[PDB]
């Protein structure tokens, strides 16, 4: 697997520990302190060892020093100290290292060495975060949580979770201009942030998008929408039947793959079950929309809150004809078999998914079929243990309790 | 010169046009489509002409019916269609056609009918590519890009470019066994892929190579390292001073030119400046190292990311003695005059090279000096146009690794 490092600070007595998770090597650990201006280095050669600082330290940040993925676990008392850093003056640690703390924190919740209550509490720091790197990495760990809830009988916890996610980014969403100015980095943030607010019924985005869509639609698609915003404008348009049929009527007349790809995303986010079924039938048949573009559709329908059973329902009835157009071993088959399944988190989808692929005889032993049964089993345990926690965490968070006064 | 053909498909209205770039003939264009089960053979006899297809088509692949080099330009809207082919089910078009699409795409970037942003996006399909010919032809167009960056003050984009280059082939790198099994095709892919991965600090190649080198080093060169692997093992070994001095000490005790040639590459990629300078002095004088091997050394020494100024500075100071040992007109001098220069891409290296050869009077008028001044002038324009673009392309690709995209 990958190397995992535990850190346990006790005053000025910095204990260390290495464990190559998922066994021993000479792990070069670096750290930075509230006191330190420079990077301190330590070559950890044993399972456990100890390092000592001159004075006690307000916060200790360990990153290893290799390439690729590694998780630095700071234990309970150390995570709390790091949280206070990112809440008061997060500019101390670097932009990319802030993302690293989030990746470590939330993936430790899955491993089991950290309760979700502490990771969710760390996420609350985003409210002041500006740089693109933590925002996406924060959005990187949070979206798969409610994506699993969509596939379950969970609407109140889902709607309260989705409002919470918008609550952190609300300050940043309202500052994003609806243009294509600034550097390439933030423009990626803009495009993806406007898409986020508008998808989650954030009124200042939707109403703003509908107005832009009207001016573009009523002009028969002749007004130059800025590129970054276009994703959100098209997404809200395809919700109505009138906007959807028109949105496709311009998909044909397009010779711009970027414009073509954004519409395709839009045409799949509709909660209409009749319109999506047609996208599957027509992209599969390969006349009005290319069969090449079918994976980029079966996937995004399988991620629709309402269209996820149709993608699963389409794959089972249309397995044999699909392998001739794509071939088992190809990446398209693999990408397709995962997108319709790897977000299920029930004790019944396990037999449904395992049962279907076992019956396929020699057509049952793909690396993508094994890789998805694992991620489903991971999701079952993750949800069965951490669901009730997110329910009560989101409760006790609305409370600002009206104290800090008395 | 070579013939270039542009194609513009609009529904079933496939427009084509011939232009012998760098003028008119009966160009036999053949093509295959998503619908087509049969090779179509349209004989293009005029500058521009049009043919009509029965049903609409998802993608059209054009080849010309001559041999040698030709570039098929598929226009902007048409290249996008072919990229989607090689990403979803690249097995549709042939192995050699996949290499052909890559060679044309990147060489169209130099001609100017294709932006670098789109060609680099086509390269992203390599991650699923297995066959050697596209892998090499992809490696053939990408490597000269950073070898121009090595000779310039470009380090963050260079390391970020090289990681991307390994990122594409990484999946294929991990499947290559460290043996001499499979066919010569698989062996050729193995040898150069391990050689490539190990060069770019790809740790899974380093750890396996360093361990192999020590066991070969500690056994005083008595255990038979697999031949394909040997290139990478020697390359990483010669980086340390301790590994270099020994690696040269076994160069002598060899009566095997294949083993002899592998060491030659290894001893030159070391970032040590003193050790390289000595290789130049001794190969030239001809006692420790043959004078025959000086060209095959001065060139690749000039190809070192850090040793390139020594080769160029050595060639200038040692011109006169070089003409007597090799003679102007011979191909060896030509190979030497190009290898130390043809990757410079500055407005000052151009005048530096032009200035040196002009001063030689009657000794200054070769085909290799003109052919290298041309490739230098080509490099200046290519970088001046496409450098800043690749900088932000590597930016906006790391962000294509966000995992939101589902919302």
């Amino acid at each position: 697997g990958f190397p995992l490092i535990t850190i346990t600070v006790r005053g000025r007595n910095v204990h260390m520990k290495q464990e190559h998770y998922m066994y021993l090597w000479h792990v070069p650990l670096t750290f930075i302190t509230s006191k330190s201006d420079m990077v301190h280095r330590f070559l950890l050669k044993t399972k456990t060892d100890v390092l000592i600082l001159p004075e006690e330290v307000e916060w200790i940040k360990f990153n290893v020093g290799m390439n690729g993925y590694y998780i630095v676990h700071y234990e309970d008392d150390g995570w709390d100290s790091l949280t206070g850093l990112l809440k008061g003056t997060h500019t101390a640690v670097s932009s990319n290292d802030r993302a690293s703390l989030i990746n470590n924190a939330f993936q430790l919740v899955s491993i089991g060495k950290l309760s979700i209550e502490k990771a969710l509490d760390l996420s609350l720091y985003l409210k002041h975060e500006t740089e693109i790197m933590p925002v996406f990495q924060g959005l990187n760990e949070l979206i798969p949580m409610y994506k699993l809830m969509e596939k379950r009988d969970m609407n109140e916890v889902e709607t309260q979770f989705k409002a919470f996610l918008i609550r952190l980014l609300r300050d940043l969403i309202d500052k994003q201009t609806w243009t294509d100015e600034g550097s390439v980095s933030e423009r990626m943030l803009r495009s993806q942030l406007l898409l986020l607010a508008c998808v989650h019924n954030y009124q200042p985005c939707v109403q703003r998008a509908e107005g832009y869509f009207r001016k573009w639609k009523e002009s028969n698609g002749n007004l130059s929408l800025p590129v970054d915003v276009t994703l959100a404008v098209f997404a809200v348009g395809a919700q109505s039947t009138e906007g959807w049929d028109f949105l496709y009527s311009k998909y044909q007349f397009s010779l711009s793959s970027t414009e073509k790809s954004q519409i395709e995303f839009a045409l799949c986010r509709t909660q209409n079950k009749e319109k999506l079924q047609w996208l599957l039938d027509e992209s599969f048949k390969g006349d009005k929309i290319k069969t090449q573009e079918f994976p980029q559709i079966l996937t995004l329908i399988g991620r629709n809150p309402v269209g996820y059973p149709l993608a699963w329902q389409f794959l089972r009835k249309n397995w044999n004809k699909l392998v001739q157009k794509f071939e088992l071993g190809s990446s398209s088959i693999a990408h397709m078999v995962m997108g319709t399944t790897n977000q299920f988190s029930t004790r019944t989808r396990l037999e449904e998914v395992k049962g279907f692929f076992s019956s396929l005889k020699e057509n049952s032993q793909l690396r993508c079929v094994q890789q998805t049964i694992e991620t489903i089993e991971e999701n079952i345990g993750w949800m069965d243990k951490n669901f009730d926690k997110i329910r009560v965490w989101l409760q006790s968070e609305k409370l600002e309790f009206k104290a800090r006064k008395f």
